[PDB]
């Protein structure tokens, strides 16, 4: 969720 590049 933090950052797509990956939560």
């Amino acid at each position: 969720x933090l950052x797509r590049x990956x939560x």
